[PDB]
């Protein structure tokens, strides 16, 4: 359906753009979102869809936009209105000042440091799944690896069992590409009646996985509210069941489909960091935004209080106004200018896990599974929406061409 064009916003800027359903989908999720950067488009449009926003379609703007809080803020982040009015996970739904104080806590559970207390479960687990699938000669490649090697890790740091994955994956996948059948106020408040008991079990006999952590935790030296550690708990789900979990498919599809890149890698393997950027630049995946705060004039556009405006993490790097042939790979790529992970005051804390699973994903698979391919006759079809992601990724291989390590 599309919204009545609102009385500010002039005709000549409205480009019909659907973010949960792109009309050249099946082109590629990233191919249909780049439509928004062909040289006719203005850096800036209203479409009607989903209830009607702006879109800022260049680097430029969207970095701009998530650089100025005070006109463009978190309080109401996703599109529609009603997922950004009922979104409430912390830090993402707060402005500076009062984000900063949670950044930290949940850096305790997901950072660097983390990362290190998990490496050797990360790679051991990768190399098993591999191992298991590598005789079998084929694949399904977003249930087979894609979403247990990610979900397994987060499950694992979080303490949750791993028989929750079918129920919660469900929940997440609702406040990002909703099949319709809930809406985000309902996932969201399906996910917070998982979480509320579990936090006020583990606030009451705390263990040492995230949730224990957070759930105890402090923010600049006071306690946190079960409230806010269930908003914080909840977000740390959603980024555990439903980012990395996409991407690796993105990348795993480019791999089968180009021989060379997989070569580069298994000859010069020092370039796999190299080559997960320019991957996270070409596969980008992320679309969310912001709130107008008040009446204000950005690049020549009237821009009215209550107005959202989709700020596609996704765009910056696929613009060619900020890498050159922006839809060829390029591992040697010397300045890989992105926002996959964000920009701002909003900066993935989930980035350093996050590689880390991609590093070890290209490493221990290419080493034990060098040649593959798409299936035969399959036809890769995407899916958009807040995060976007691959339906399905059937692979094949010869096991006589495969290394059992
Ligand atoms: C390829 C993987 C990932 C991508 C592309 C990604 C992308 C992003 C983006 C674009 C933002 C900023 C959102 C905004 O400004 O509204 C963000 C924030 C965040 N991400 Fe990641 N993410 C990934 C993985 C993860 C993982 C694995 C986790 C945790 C398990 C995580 C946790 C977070 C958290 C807690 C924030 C909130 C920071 C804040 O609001 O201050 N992310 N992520
Ligand atoms: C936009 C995101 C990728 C970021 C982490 C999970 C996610 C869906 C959010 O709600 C914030
Ligand atoms: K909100």
């Amino acid at each position: 359906n599309l919204a009545p064009l609102p009385p500010h916003v002039p005709e000549h800027l409205v480009f019909d753009f659907d973010m949960y359903n792109p009309s050249n989908l099946s082109a590629g999720v990233q191919e249909a979102w780049a439509v928004l950067q062909e040289s006719n488009v203005p850096d800036l449009v209203w479409t009607r869809c989903n209830g009607g926003h702006w879109i800022a379609t260049r680097g430029q703007l969207i970095r701009e936009a998530y650089e100025d809080y005070r006109h463009f803020s978190s309080e109401c982040p996703f599109i529609p209105r009603e997922a950004g009015e009922a979104y409430d996970f912390i830090p993402t739904s707060m402005d500076p000042p009062e984000q900063r104080q949670f950044r930290a806590l949940a850096n305790q559970v997901v950072g660097m440091p983390v990362v290190d207390k998990l490496e050797n479960r990360i790679q051991e687990l990768a190399c098993s799944l591999i191992e298991s699938l590598r005789p079998q000669g084929q694949c399904n490649f977003t249930e087979d690896y894609a979403e247990p090697f990610p979900i397994r890790i987060f499950m694992l740091l979080a303490g949750l069992p791993e028989e929750d994955i079918p129920h919660l994956k469900y929940l997440t996948d609702q406040m990002t590409r909703p099949d319709g059948s809930m809406t985000f106020a309902e996932a969201k408040e399906a996910l917070y009646d998982y979480l509320i008991p579990i936090i006020e079990q583990r606030r009451q006999k705390p263990g040492t996985d995230a949730i224990s952590i957070v759930a105890n935790g402090q923010v600049n030296g006071r306690p946190i509210t079960s409230d806010e550690a269930k908003r914080m708990c909840g977000l740390l789900l959603v980024g555990g069941l439903d980012t990395v979990v996409n991407f690796l498919s993105f990348s795993m599809e480019f791999l089968a489909k180009s021989p060379e890149h997989r070569q580069e890698l298994i000859e010069r393997p020092e370039r796999i960091p190299a080559a997960c950027e320019e991957l996270l630049r070409r596969f980008s995946l992320v679309a969310d935004g912001r709130i107008l705060t008040s009446d204000y004039e950005f690049h020549g556009v009237q821009l009215k209080k209550g107005d959202q405006i989709l700020l596609p993490q996704m765009l910056s790097g696929l613009d060619e106004r900020e890498n050159a042939c922006p839809m060829h790979v390029d591992f040697s790529r010397q300045k890989v200018s992105h926002t996959t992970f964000g920009h701002g005051s909003h900066l993935c804390l989930g980035q350093h896990l996050a590689r880390r699973e991609i590093i070890v994903t290209l490493k221990e698979w290419l080493t034990r599974i060098p040649d593959f391919s798409i299936a035969p006759g399959a036809q890769i079809q995407h899916k958009s929406g807040i995060v976007s992601g691959v339906q399905a990724l059937p692979l094949v291989w010869d096991p006589a061409t495969t290394k059992a390590v």
